[PDB]
């Protein structure tokens, strides 16, 4: 996250971080047993870290869970990046507290000027890098369709949203993917892609979630 804050300890409790010996992605707990997350997160031996604030400490609030079952969306397209969700079936269900909270699933699509919570472990510079260890948050609002599509002609899809700030200075970035956009409450996008982080007209690029609640629902009712 570029241009953000730091959150609090355990203030997104839906927030996960995917570890294969390192932080790889985010995620976001949607009931006990089963996260989300970007298809193009998907790799073999995840363990799901639930609880994390600084996610080179443990400090005495975290569940580590391995997953059992992932799930990559039916129609993702790695070249494009069309349908990037997946699901992740943990080996065992998390237990439920004020730290490790599921987020609700849309009930319909949110518009343009719904201001989110983006929230993710990623690079906070711009120009460079640097690693925070500590959850880092940011207030965004969804951008129209037609400037997300001319800020990035030929890219976007009707599964895709961007969301930020034409300006620059404030974006998710380098190892935010597969991370929360919560607005109101419910789970609306997934960090996806981008081009560099909190560049002027290049803002972050999500997964649509609404498009896919329908999926999610009976995959995981079958599953
Ligand atoms: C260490 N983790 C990372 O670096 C991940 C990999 C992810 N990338 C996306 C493109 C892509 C991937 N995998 C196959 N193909 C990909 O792109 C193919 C081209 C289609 C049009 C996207 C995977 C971008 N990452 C971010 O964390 C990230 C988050 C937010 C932003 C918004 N500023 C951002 O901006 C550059 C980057
Ligand atoms: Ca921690």
């Amino acid at each position: 996250i570029v241009g953000g804050y730091t959150c609090g300890a355990n203030t997104v409790p839906y927030q996960v971080s995917l570890n294969s010996g390192y932080h790889f992605c985010g995620g976001s707990l949607i009931n006990s047993q089963w996260v989300v997350s970007a298809a193009h997160c998907y790799k073999s031996g995840i363990q799901v870290r639930l609880g994390e604030d600084n996610i080179n400490v443990v400090e005495g609030n975290e569940q580590f869970i391995s997953a059992s079952k992932s799930i990559v969306h039916p129609s993702y397209n790695s070249n494009t990046l069309n349908n990037d969700i997946m699901l992740i079936k943990l080996k065992s269900a998390a237990s439920l507290n004020s730290r490790v909270a599921s987020i609700s699933l849309p009930t319909s699509c949110a518009s343009a000027g719904t201001q989110c919570l983006i929230s993710g472990w990623g690079n906070t510079k711009s120009s460079g890098t640097s690693y925070p260890d500590v959850l880092k948050c940011l207030k965004a609002p969804i951008l129209s369709d037609s400037s997300c599509k001319s800020a990035y002609p030929g890219q976007i899809t009707s599964n895709m949203f961007c969301a930020g700030y034409l300006e620059g200075g404030k974006d998710s970035c380098q190892g935010d993917s597969g991370g929360p956009v919560v607005c109101s409450g419910k789970l609306q996008g997934i960090v996806s892609w981008g081009s560099g982080c909190a560049q002027k007209n290049k803002p972050g690029v999500y997964t649509k979630v609404c498009n896919y609640v329908s999926w999610i629902k009976q995959t995981i009712a079958s599953n």
